[PDB]
């Protein structure tokens, strides 16, 4: 009899990489990058709002367009590259700031406060913010002028008697003329303070033409100031004070807000990028380095195959598989290793269970600790800017490159030497069960070197059956074989 | 005879993590996470001062309650969270940046400078600020005011003639009222102008009620300015100037501060933690992201264990242990592997020490890269934040979870390629020994497959240690072995 | 005969490090860490602006000395440390962001704008400033003054009715005294609003003396700002002005600076550091963090050796090299394994071409993953800094020292990694050609344990040749070899 030891091999193999070979196919591999979007934000589990036409700032302030966002809250706030502005033209010093800590928020809930404005006008208009037909302003800021042509200062109180932080948003109107100075706030000057026993913030106007938005040469600073516990709000003013109408809560929680344009979706996924939800299955990604939920790491690479089979020898260290065992048997389908014999009684094949449940064992423990492993992630950093800013930006681009490089190098490592250890443990089970067969068979047969042994001794189907079920007993055959062999 | 090879096994084994399993038992694990403080500061090495009730700021200013710091030096400076100001309320724009500045200078080092303030008050004092049972000031600062109603612009210089640069702190009082502003400063305006060839800072008073500090409704704010040697401060105000009464010495050394309410002790520790000082034997710690000196790395993980042994198999690519070896000897206590025999003379077992000493010596060579190996940091970036910032407090915070991130990568990757190594290295010593065996039995022993060899001749004592010693001379038994081994 | 197998040595080995051994000998080595420059900065293919005395900033404003450089354009500007300024008396306010921004623009192309100055004096000049023997000023500023003791308010505007951003250069000076402030301006306040429809700056001088620089005590601010296609700007002032000439094109592209003293040269070299060019072949350089161009990744480590031959053996896992075979040959200098034989005709040598190729191939091949692989990096962040700054330049540091450890410390394992590998695969083709050598001889040859076999059969040369090119026919001895083996 012959009985030879092999392992499978397939038509249709896969190219990966390894340590010591960019291009090598094996029989079977996995793909570690997810490279695609479902090109829609899935509704679930992360509660979802659609900003349209609003950025999170403007639903702040109030502008009228925003009038639906009143005192709502997310985890995410998608903000639309459509958006505008549709109110008194205003800015914002740090404005990147302030839509980062109300998007890490998550919440526009807003309280009423009753402030003491003796002796001015209140509820300032414009026709740069219609409301219902008419000139209006920011819902959630108070314009004051003069009354009777007197503006007496300001100094007024508000206590946080309250367990939380409370962020006041207030501003100041810069008018473009002297006159409209006058004429608004009958006063050149105009000077604002506003303190806590904690901090202080003080603004004076600047007078002069801006270029006219909605007719409107003149502009709104916007600033902030939050309250803590026991502490005290005092706006002291003498003019130009935009006045709040009561605070937001201020929330710690793991809410953000993103830029996109993809369209929200009744579908459940979580891992959120710009360009749609994409699967979290895979530990790399490649679609967008903006990302919110439990998401793959972003890389360069487009593709990364992590081998799950043996190398594929059509027809590594351990010399078997691509070694003295010329090729793999594609027509072995029930096994990954397995032996072919010839007797007396025929010609057959039959897999061998344990060593392929031993390569395919250790596979899947590689995959396990690779697969549906990811990461959550919230509130990160900026990653795409619309404008040129220095030095900080500089700083924030740097620091994502750099992460970005240095996870692509994780990922290119980790797939070279997976893919090699993949390769050398299945080429090391094939040489295993070589070396256990060769022992069963002691003094019986010889090694002709090509993975075949010659059995020297009658070894009908049972006796086959009995070398691949571990029974074979050697000292039944052994006078037959040492007779055959030994003759001259 | 029968020669059995085999190896040792352990009654309590350790659970490891390894590329292909992620519970896999070793005979012995090493911990290479710190998780644990002694809950104490060591003040040795590194000198330490013990902030008591003192900021670092205020012990610069010259609060009362700080007169014991003045000219002190540290290598860590201890800020305790009970530490609370107690003199004439104040801000400092960028204090972080100050706070920074000192630490890493590590002295308080002062030298008294006379400038020419012809004209004016001096040593301004406040009931906010008690020194000695009266009012008083900060010690550094000198307020200047109104000399018989008269306010004279002041215009002085002050050339740096040293060798080193100078550190000027200042001040500008912001008065609650336009009548205190006269009252105190004779002048409706007040502006200053700090300059050198270098650098200008001008700061006009912002006048206004601030909630009441120690009674006190008027606010300073803090400024400094550096003079490089060869260049000149000059101070040109007319009003509202908080004066320097002299310069810090800054320095460029290894100091920094650590917020910390752990008490200081005597003994001897490298690395400290807000915890207390921790052991840098190890890698890797999971104690605090915040530390100081030659410290372990920052993980997320709480244990990661090295195999610093053999698979445990109680009673890898190479096929030995856990393979044709059915189990481990526990009864071997004296070696790794080792030989069991029985023959006319009894049964017995001796460990191999060249084998034994090959694997321990590989072991031994992966803990020398691995521990006591630990790198100094000193003055790093602030890791904790008592309040929302926004855009740079986002990226500092970014950029730890970002570092945080890729080394607990690099702890969990390391450890496991480390005890699959492990695994794989013990396997081969043991198939080494076993290969090397059965080539000095040549033709007189043949491989039972269980590690076991039946040996056809008559092998005593002398014979099995001439095995074990590798001074068996295999032709004297050949003859006497042969005719055992083929007969019929 | 007696045929043995081997492997090569070489007198003069290297040591590399591995997972186990700090230092362990090889046949031969290569460097992975770039540690010299030759000192020049090569002129190809990144075009090279020297900055010679002129920082680029003052090229920017149009100080005398840099008249040179109107309109130019690079890839790398490099700045020189013997730079200084030579004309009014300037700060820039975030002068590193402008530096960068025009620096990463790549260009100082000017284009000429007519503003309508209407009522002023223009082209107000400086002994400070001196061009061409005469009193002059910055080329691409314009200081207006009073004509005829009328500053009459300026209100201009410039629509940007290009396809590009403009970047506008502006200022304002702060005079010395309230004297000089009219003797200028005709007017004690003097105020700036510049703007568009997406951005306002605001600027009141700050009189006062400053120290005297080409004895001016006064000085000018230097402002920027960006107008967006479509958009307008709109400078509206009452005196302090220091007017633009015009705007420069803001591009985006892979432009730089870099601060170096080295001298430019007439030769080509991809990667640039402030200390000269460096090769690019290496994947790591210990020359300096600052780089250019397609440049290695900086590392602490001054040299990593990786091992492109197997374990130097003068006269691992797989306990072939260094384990049953005692030494390599240093006498065989055509091949990496071979075979002695010593026969009836003689003794010899002969290198065995397929083994040696197979170790040959996978070292070539990790070499190709490391080897001219280097990645591209244009304008990065600072990395050294001259001047104490606080919080935003402890996180530059912080981000680049850890980026630095993390790149180190992938060196370190790379390199471990694949002298551990480089050692076994080694180690293991010896292994296998010894194993087929064995497979090849049946039952007509005994394994020494040496790595030699004795043939018990007359084997000539053509017969040791007929086991080297693998056509031995084992029947053709077997009944000879069968009874010198066995006999009594
Ligand atoms: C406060 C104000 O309304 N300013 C007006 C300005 O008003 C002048 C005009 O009424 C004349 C004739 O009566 O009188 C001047 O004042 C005199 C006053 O009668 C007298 O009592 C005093 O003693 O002496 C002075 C002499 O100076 C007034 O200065 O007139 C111009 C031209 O009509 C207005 O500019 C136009 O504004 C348009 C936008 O209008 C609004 C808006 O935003 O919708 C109307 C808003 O109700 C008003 N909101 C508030 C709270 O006031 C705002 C607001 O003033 C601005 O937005 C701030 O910039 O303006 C549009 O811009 C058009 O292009 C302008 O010509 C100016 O608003
Ligand atoms: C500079 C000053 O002392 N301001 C006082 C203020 O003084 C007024 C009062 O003396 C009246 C009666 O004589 O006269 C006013 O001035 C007139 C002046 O006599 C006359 O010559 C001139 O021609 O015309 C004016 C008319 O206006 C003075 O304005 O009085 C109030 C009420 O007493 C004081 O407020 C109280 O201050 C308390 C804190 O006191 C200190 C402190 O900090 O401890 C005392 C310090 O010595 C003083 N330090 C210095 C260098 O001045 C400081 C300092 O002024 C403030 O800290 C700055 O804010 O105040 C406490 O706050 C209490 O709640 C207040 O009612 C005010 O200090
Ligand atoms: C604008 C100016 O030139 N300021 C001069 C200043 O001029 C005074 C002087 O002319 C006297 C005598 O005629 O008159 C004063 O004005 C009177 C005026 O005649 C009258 O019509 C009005 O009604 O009443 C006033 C009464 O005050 C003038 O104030 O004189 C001083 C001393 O000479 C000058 O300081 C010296 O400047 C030197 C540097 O000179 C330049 C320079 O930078 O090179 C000359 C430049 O041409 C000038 N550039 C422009 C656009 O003006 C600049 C510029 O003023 C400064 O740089 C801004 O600081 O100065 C040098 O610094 C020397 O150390 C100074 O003593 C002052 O420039
Ligand atoms: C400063 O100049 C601008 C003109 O460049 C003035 O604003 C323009 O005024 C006209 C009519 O009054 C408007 O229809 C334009 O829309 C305005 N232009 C822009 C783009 O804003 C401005 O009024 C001038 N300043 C003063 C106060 O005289
Ligand atoms: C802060 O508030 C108080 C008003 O309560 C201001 O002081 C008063 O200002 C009025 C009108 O200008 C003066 O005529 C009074 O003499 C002041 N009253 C008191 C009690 O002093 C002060 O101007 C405000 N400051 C700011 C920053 O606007
Ligand atoms: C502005 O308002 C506050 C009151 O809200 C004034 O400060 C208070 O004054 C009383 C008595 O004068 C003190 O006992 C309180 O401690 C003060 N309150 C706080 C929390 O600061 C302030 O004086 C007013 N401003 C002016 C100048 O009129
Ligand atoms: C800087 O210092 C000088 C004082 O040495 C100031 O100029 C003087 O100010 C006085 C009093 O206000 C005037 O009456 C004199 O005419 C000025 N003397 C000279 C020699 O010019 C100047 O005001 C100070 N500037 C600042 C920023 O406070
Ligand atoms: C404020 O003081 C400085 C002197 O410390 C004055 O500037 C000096 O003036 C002399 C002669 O006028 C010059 O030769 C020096 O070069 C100046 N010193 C420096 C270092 O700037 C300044 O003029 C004074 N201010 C005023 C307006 O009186
Ligand atoms: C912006 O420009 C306009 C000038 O076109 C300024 O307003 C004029 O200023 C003059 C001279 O000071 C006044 O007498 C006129 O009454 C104003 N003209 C108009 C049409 O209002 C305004 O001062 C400038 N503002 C700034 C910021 O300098
Ligand atoms: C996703 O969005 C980014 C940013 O626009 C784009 O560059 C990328 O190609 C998109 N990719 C996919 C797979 O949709
Ligand atoms: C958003 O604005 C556009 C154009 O101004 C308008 O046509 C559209 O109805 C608005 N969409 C929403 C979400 O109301
Ligand atoms: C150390 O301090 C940090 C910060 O408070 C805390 O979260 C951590 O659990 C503490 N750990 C130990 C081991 O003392
Ligand atoms: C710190 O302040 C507390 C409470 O104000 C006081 O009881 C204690 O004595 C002070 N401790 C020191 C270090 O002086
Ligand atoms: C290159 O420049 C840096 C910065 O001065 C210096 O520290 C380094 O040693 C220099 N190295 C070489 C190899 O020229
Ligand atoms: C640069 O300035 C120095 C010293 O001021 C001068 O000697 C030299 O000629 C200048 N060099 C250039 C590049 O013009």
């Amino acid at each position: 009899a012959t009985l030879c030891l092999g392992h499978h091999a397939v038509p249709n193999g896969t190219i990966v990489k390894t340590i010591t070979n960019d291009r090598i196919e094996v029989t079977n591999a996995t793909e570690l990058v997810q490279n695609s979007s479902i090109g829609e934000i899935c509704d679930i589990p992360h509660q979802i709002l659609d900003g349209g036409n609003c950025t999170l700032i403007d639903a702040l302030l109030g502008d009228p367009q925003c009038d639906g966002f009143q005192n709502k809250k997310w985890d995410l706030f998608v903000e639309r590259s459509r958006a505008y502005s549709n109110c008194y033209p205003y800015d914002v010093p740090d404005y990147a700031s302030l839509r980062s800590l109300v998007a890490s928020s998550g919440t526009l809930e807003f309280k009423n406060e009753s402030f003491n404005w003796a002796g001015v006008t209140q509820n300032g208009k414009s026709s740069s913010c219609i409301r219902g037909s008419s000139s209006s302003f920011f819902s959630r800021l108070n314009w004051l002028t003069h009354l009777n042509y007197t503006y007496p200062a300001l100094n007024v109180t508000m206590p946080n008697k309250e367990q939380f932080d409370k962020l006041y948003i207030w501003g100041v109107h810069h008018p473009d003329t002297d006159k409209n100075q006058i004429s608004l706030y009958a006063q050149p000057s105009g000077r604002i303070t506003v303190s806590t026993k904690r901090s202080q913030q003080a603004v004076i106007p600047n007078i002069g033409s801006r270029p006219r938005i909605r007719d409107i040469p003149s502009r709104i600073s916007i600033y902030w100031t939050i309250v803590k516990p026991g502490d005290i709000l005092l706006i002291n003013s003498t003019g130009n004070l935009i006045a709040p109408r009561g605070y937001f809560k201020i929330r710690s929680g793991k809410s953000s807000i993103m830029r996109s344009d993809a369209p929200i979706g009744k579908c459940k996924s979580e891992c959120i990028t710009p360009n749609g939800s994409i699967p979290n299955d895979k530990p790399f990604q490649n679609v967008n380095r903006i990302t919110y939920g439990a998401c793959p790491r972003y890389v360069k690479q487009s593709t990364l195959k992590l081998a799950t089979g043996m190398r594929n020898v059509p027809e590594g260290i351990f010399g078997a598989i691509a070694g003295f065992i010329e090729n793999g048997w594609e027509g072995m389908v029930d096994g990954w290793y397995g032996f072919r014999h010839q007797n007396s009684e025929g010609r057959g094949q039959a897999a061998d269970l344990k060593s392929t449940q031993a390569a395919i064992d250790q596979i899947n423990g590689k995959l396990n600790r690779l697969i549906g492993k990811t990461n959550e992630k919230f509130h990160q950093i900026e990653k795409e800017f619309s404008e040129v800013e220095g030095r900080v930006q500089d700083l924030e681009k740097y620091v994502e490159d750099t992460k970005i490089d240095l996870w692509s190098y994780n990922a290119e490592l980790l797939v070279a030497l997976e893919n090699q250890h993949t390769i050398d443990l299945t080429d090391s089970e094939m040489n295993k069960l070589f070396e256990k067969t060769k022992k069963q068979l002691r003094e019986n047969a010889e090694d002709m070197g090509n993975g075949c042994f010659k059995i020297y001794h009658k070894c009908d189907n049972a006796c086959i059956g009995s070398i691949r079920n571990e029974t074979y007993d050697h000292n039944v055959y052994r006078d037959e074989a040492l007779n055959n062999r030994f003759q001259i």
